[PDB]
């Protein structure tokens, strides 16, 4: 169960690694070698994490129950990479870019905090997560959308896409985390294991995916 | 003593966050947003750290005194922000920027050796850490003001302030270590604890609010 | 022997800073200043991480056998520091200095994980990262090379010594490394110690020479 959903997260992200790198080097012109280059090492890095948990590395158990804390050095470097696709795509203000890169890795650090630490501690550091979850959730449904179609009149809907797709399958980590043994424990590892391997193929790999196909949408409005 | 002092600087900290937050969300132009976001940044890493304190984490009993190791986080990520207000209000040359971004990095790094390592080698250390300082100090307070006053020719005073205040701030958290039990054991845990809070407040809020009194001093000269 | 190469690798390193440090003082143009500043902190980076080798800091017996394992958070720092000596001089793309940096980070990740895990498992993060660095020089030798050519077409020579003397000198480490105990044993620590401290003065020192030379030829060359 655990293993299996590890080695499909080394295939799959190895696999969108290939996709994007043939797009790096065959790029249109450089927008376009830029959102390959960054998708490729968001797949990356996630490919070599998977990698390391399948073969039992980054994994110790903490507060009795196995954790695979080196997830959270994938996400502190890979999720920056995933919001610069969405401001490179919105060409973001730097104050406000800054904003979503800071307030990211503020959501990372505590969230980890939040991991290795017991109940209720915990707790505490997971409700200071969530609420840096929820400031991007602000900066990314009014400033960063509003912005982004301000400076794209004709391709509204596209970023209306791409800021409602990375909500909804970013706000369910938060939820896969508590129900986890993290929280409530209402599934073991193996489902959480699978969870997160089928959400960071979606965020990584399918959001990479929606990433190319707007950056189209934009040019072909051109 | 050490944990009223701790709650003092998360609400101190988290009422200065608010402040900035606003005026980054009601900013003027983008130079004002720029400047509300960084200081809010640099407040919203301090409060996160001392409410990681407050609640007994990232303190750990080295050499047989109780250390508050993860002050050293807060640091290395909330001083360059600190700096970056420097340069931003200066509008400072790239090679003198990384410089003093590099410098102060040099000098946290080395101080955390400093810090984890017995006497007398964390005396090596400190005056590695130091001499760094004493570098950021040349940096400030020749080519750094020099070159801010030449693009600013009507406002001097303001970077003379400036870099005097952030001078005779900074100076002291290196006396307030060698008098600590890491030196001389001149005062104990909760004397150290309140000097880095008022230290913190006075570098971070206090100093937040000169900024943008200057970047106003400046703009009003136009 | 592992004591007296770290102590030179120390004076080296430190004086290596003192010449990168007066020529950025008294630096010619902003390019200048930039190349200038760069090689000081490679070798500021490089002389304080000796400086903790040879104080014994930073170096812990793991699979039974003494391992320097902060030579990793040298290399991280300065390594992306060397490149960008190449990005830099070469007036490189965005998306191919950023994917040099990346590459690099994840070598050196990589070769960390290999470093501090046993065999045979580290001969698997052995091979992670020498794909990651024939990557790098796939990168040298094509794009980052014929991009660099074209920008300065009467200058071609200088940018092919400048990969070729990179890519030789880069390589070197990972044969190093293999020969080490780290692999098949050929040699001991003493022998380690040397070899890292002259390659790192080769490297840093070294490449440091060749790039204020190669700025030159540029230059004259206008
Ligand atoms: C590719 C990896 C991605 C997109 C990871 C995203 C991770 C999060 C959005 C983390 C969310 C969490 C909270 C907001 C609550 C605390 C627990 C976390 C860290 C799982
Ligand atoms: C908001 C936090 C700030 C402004 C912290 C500043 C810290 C320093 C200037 C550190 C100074 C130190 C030395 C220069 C000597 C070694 C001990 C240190 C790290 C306390
Ligand atoms: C100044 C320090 C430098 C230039 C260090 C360079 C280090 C490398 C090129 C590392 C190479 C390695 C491999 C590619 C295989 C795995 C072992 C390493 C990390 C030594
Ligand atoms: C993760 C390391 C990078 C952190 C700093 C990112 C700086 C981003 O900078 C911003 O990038 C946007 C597109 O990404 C542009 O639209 C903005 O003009 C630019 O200022
Ligand atoms: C902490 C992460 C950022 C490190 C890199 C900072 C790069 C700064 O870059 C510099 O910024 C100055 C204002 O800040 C500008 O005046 C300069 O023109 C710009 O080159
Ligand atoms: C190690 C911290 C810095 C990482 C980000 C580096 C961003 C580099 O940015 C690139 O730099 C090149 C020269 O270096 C320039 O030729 C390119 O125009 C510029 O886009």
């Amino acid at each position: 169960m655990t293993q299996a959903w590890l080695w499909i997260g080394v295939i799959s992200m190895a696999l969108g690694s290939v996709f994007f790198g043939f797009g790096a080097h065959n790029a249109k012109n450089e927008r376009w070698q830029i959102l390959y280059t960054l998708n490729f090492f968001i797949c990356l890095i996630a490919a070599g994490l998977y990698l390391a948990m399948a073969l039992g590395l980054g994994v110790n158990v903490i507060n009795g129950r196995p954790t695979y804390w080196v997830r959270f050095v994938d996400w502190f470097c890979s999720t920056p990479l995933l919001l610069l696709d969405l401001t490179f795509l919105g060409r973001t203000s730097l104050p406000l870019t800054g904003s979503l890169l800071g307030a990211n890795a503020y959501m990372l650090v505590t969230g980890f905090v939040a991991t290795v630490t017991p109940k209720p501690m915990s707790y505490i550091w997971y409700i200071v997560s969530c609420a840096a979850y929820l400031a991007i959730v602000y900066l990314l449904a009014q400033p960063y959308r509003i912005a982004a179609e301000r400076k794209h009149p004709r391709s509204k809907q596209a970023f209306r896409t791409l800021v409602t797709v990375h909500l909804v399958l970013w706000t369910l980590y938060p939820i896969v985390w508590i129900l986890s043994p993290e929280g409530f424990s209402t599934f073991t590892q193996g489902s959480e294991t699978m969870f997160y391997t089928l959400l960071d193929i979606a965020s990584k790999v399918g959001f990479g995916f929606l990433s190319l196909n707007t950056l189209h949408t934009l040019e072909q409005a051109t």
